[PDB]
């Protein structure tokens, strides 16, 4: 399936990483992030400007994309995307205005588009564009925590609303005390990619690891567990499953239908955590 | 300073890395490839083609976007683009992009059925072709061989597109220092940077290290890494070339005239065509 | 887990790498170096003499401990002596002993006159030839050569004194990985290590590393340090097998029969003998 | 000349770096120490010893050489060696005893030496061993201060006294406002081995280095200042010199001669530098 969206965030996480620690990174990649949103939305007239702590912009632009206006700090899709913190559109001299809006809800810029085309001005594209946009926002705010993972976990549910992506949740439970140091060894070596893991020990004081697949399918997911049963069968031998090794699988998908109320059940009643552990 | 094709190669080749080694890349990738085609070209209805090793498409697609129709092998764009192993345009589909790696091997197919007129020119056939072009190479003395075809490409970037590279030819003349300071230099690797180690005809180490779709001035975030990691061994105040380093520059554009870059390796730098192909 | 001869000869290759290029190494170390053998044999008499390219002796020394006598050429340790290449004692001077390198040309020549009956025994010459073999070297395809000079080292050690080293050779099966995790095996590199970068005959990556002067137990602490260093890059979860590394061990001894090495570098690793001498 | 000692710390000073983290040095370097204490000294049996904080022996021997004997803590040697922090000789069942100890006073081993050869059982040599014992003692306890640059002066010190090892201290005036940045580059460039500096401002707010050549005598100070005229050449050409570009050398030694008194003269008083700078 289309993972180009994961593989964007990735290479981008690279870039980031490449980075000389002289100079913001909103600043030494901005053309990159104003041609990635571009590049999503098939943009054609588009403006990257800076956000204020008073969550006005800065209208001398960061990046343009073809012949972009001057920023009107009075347009109405401007003022209600920056009082708001959402992406608005007019679906004003403006078409639609996206926040890149990190998951504390903090503004750290905004993308202004004059022109893009009808065949892209819908929902499905903007929920993309706000997807996007929120990945950017977090990675631009970073330098095993319970406290990160619950963030992680965050993104993933804004992510997951209306024509929003889902994300999947795997809980493995080490039921068998006989293979769980070695089972767990090999769950946390398996992740890859945007893979998050939390390890925590439920009620009934049995090691679970938690692991969060951003930006993934049921069809994504199917693939990840067959990775796994793939490295199982690599330290383990064909014989034994993992399910031999006392490993139970749990797995809830964030999806559009269902929102924290859902996620908490999952973790708090069928799998034996509490809200202290993980904060939903 | 935009980075966004650098940085979409870089999750690709990320994807790639970590695959099992069970399903063959071009298949396994295909909805991806194809997005990001889809995205440099504001594609509305185009296929992905797996291509035989005769040059002859595979029928069912690999991936498809919007309602594309069946694929006619017979179709004059096809066959003209299999033919010529090159990007073809009308000027029943539109565009043709072939993905071919520098040795001109066609691993895949688009076939454009619809783009928007406000993309149908060159600067998008262009990119396009860059992006096909990029992507071939990554579903494709060993050492050597490997950077010369990685050269190649980025002379290709820039004589086709106007895509610049950079290469750096680092000369270790203090045989004292010249080991250690070799891997301090190929640790500024950044993601889709190449380098090759060598001994020019004086004998001494040479590491040539070329910065794909990066201008001079835009390597400028490489020299700088490269001088942090130096100054964590050595100090802030050590000298390269108080360790013997010289350095030498090369940028790849359109504009050098079509020996500089054989004077530049050759005989600026006392290294030979079975050493590097140009 | 002696390591006061490694450690003593990590000084002499800073100080090295350190003096201005204007004087040969021998003569402004002379005094280091005499200083250095004096201690290993408890020498009380004694003098350092440079060798000329025909093994004859200069007369005046470089160096000198106590009231050493004129060097007479024609003596009978020392012909004996610079005829062999080797140490040779009484068992007018007692001992002479050669700074010879891996090729067997002999750069200096220790002669003593006087130390105690106490140290005047094998295990004591042993050393002083150990000595004398490494500091020769550190004054003395290209980087095949000098990876086969340093094994061939490690063998006399191994063989004409008992001190052992480890060799390790590292395949490389993922192609994905490859290029990176040989670069952070190579920042493995402890002090005297040496390692070769070679292409198999599966056309694999292979990073042969020697360390001198170490056991199999006490390479251990360079493995940690190689450990670290992957776990900094991929995390302390992710096993070097799944990056593609194959690990292969051989400890260098007196013990080996002396086929062994032979058949684990070329049968075992699947290199040749244009690659690695032994 | 011989430079056998700064090359063995050098040495010494690479393996400690070399070392996984992973356990105490002096319990790492035991039987390296033992050994360069036992050439240094011509030792023939002796052994080594953690000292703890009450300042007793552990008398099983971290390492040891020849057939050494249990360690006596009654000995008077190992008594009036720890009790003073100074080596002891019989110049008891045991020769001498070299206690380990660094700048501030702590002592950290013990060598215990039951045989040495009466060439080497002398004042000369016993010098060697305790300066060979504190800087070891230094590099143990270590992980451009002033605070630590008046710790390598202090250690320089107590080399220079008595059958000691003498130290030079350059200080390099930056007289020319004009080519004083420049110059001081050049300088602290120039670092090698053992080298130690410190930037200071002078009375006259010129720029000051110090540099510390530890275990130097003239004649080896005399071949620094050459490496540095040569450097000097190189950046700047042979037709102007390093008095030409404002730059005034002093120069110290410490020696058997003088001590902490002449120190501060030529600093407080030559060097315009004061005891804030500066702790002699
Ligand atoms: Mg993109
Ligand atoms: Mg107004
Ligand atoms: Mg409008
Ligand atoms: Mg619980
Ligand atoms: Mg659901
Ligand atoms: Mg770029
Ligand atoms: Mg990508
Ligand atoms: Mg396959
Ligand atoms: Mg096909
Ligand atoms: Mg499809
Ligand atoms: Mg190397
Ligand atoms: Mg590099
Ligand atoms: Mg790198
Ligand atoms: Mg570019
Ligand atoms: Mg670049
Ligand atoms: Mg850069
Ligand atoms: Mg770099
Ligand atoms: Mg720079
Ligand atoms: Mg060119
Ligand atoms: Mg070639
Ligand atoms: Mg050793
Ligand atoms: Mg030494
Ligand atoms: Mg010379
Ligand atoms: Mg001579
Ligand atoms: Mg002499
Ligand atoms: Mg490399
Ligand atoms: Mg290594
Ligand atoms: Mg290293
Ligand atoms: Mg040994
Ligand atoms: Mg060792
Ligand atoms: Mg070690
Ligand atoms: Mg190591
Ligand atoms: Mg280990
Ligand atoms: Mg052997
Ligand atoms: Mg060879
Ligand atoms: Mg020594
Ligand atoms: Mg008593
Ligand atoms: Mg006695
Ligand atoms: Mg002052
Ligand atoms: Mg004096």
């Amino acid at each position: 399936n289309d993972q180009s969206l994961r593989s964007s965030l990735l290479g981008l996480r690279q870039l980031l990483r490449e980075l000389p620690g002289d100079e913001a990174p909103l600043d030494a990649l901005a053309e990159t992030v104003l041609a990635l949103l571009a590049q999503y939305g098939s943009l054609r007239i588009a403006g990257l400007y800076r956000v204020r702590h008073d969550r006005t912009p800065e209208p001398q632009p960061l990046a343009t994309l073809g012949e972009m206006p001057v920023l009107d700090a009075d347009d109405l899709l401007v003022r209600t995307c920056l009082e708001r913190g959402e992406l608005v559109s007019v679906r004003s001299a403006l078409q639609v205005c996206v926040p890149l809006v990190d998951t504390d809800g903090r503004i750290l810029a905004l993308l202004a588009v004059e022109q893009m085309p009808f065949f892209v001005f819908n929902e499905r594209t903007f929920s993309l564009l706000a997807i996007l946009a929120g990945h950017i926002a977090d990675l631009l705010q970073s330098d095993i925590d319970a406290q990160r993972f619950s963030q992680y976990l965050k993104r993933s549910l804004l992510d997951a609303r209306d024509h929003g992506l889902p994300a999947c949740l795997y809980a493995f439970e080490l039921t068998d005390a006989r293979y769980g140091e070695e089972v767990q060894r090999l769950l946390e070596g398996s992740q890859r990619g945007l893979d998050v893991q939390l390890r925590l020990r439920n009620d009934e004081g049995r090691r679970v690891l938690l692991v969060l697949l951003p930006l993934t399918s049921a069809e994504g997911s199917q693939g990840y567990l067959q990775r796994l049963r793939i490295l199982f069968a690599e330290r383990f031998g064909q014989a034994r499953e993992l399910e031999s090794l006392g490993v139970r699988i749990r797995q809830y998908e964030l999806d559009a239908g269902n929102d924290r109320q859902a996620l908490g059940h999952f973790l708090f009643n069928e799998c034996g955590l509490n809200d202290q552990q993980v904060a939903v």
